[PDB]
């Protein structure tokens, strides 16, 4: 199971590497969508 257990750990770490940045794609993924929002609301105070 040494075998196994270096598949598996590489298996595992790589993932891990993925959460370790996707926290941060969260996050401006989310910024684009709420500042699109955001823009829309400039835009009807334009419309006003």
């Amino acid at each position: 199971q040494m075998q196994n257990r270096k598949e598996e750990i590489q298996i595992l770490e790589m993932e891990a590497q993925a959460a370790a940045r996707l926290r941060q794609v969260m996050e401006l993924r989310e910024k684009e969508d709420r500042q699109r929002m955001v823009r829309m609301d400039m835009d009807i105070h334009r419309q006003q």
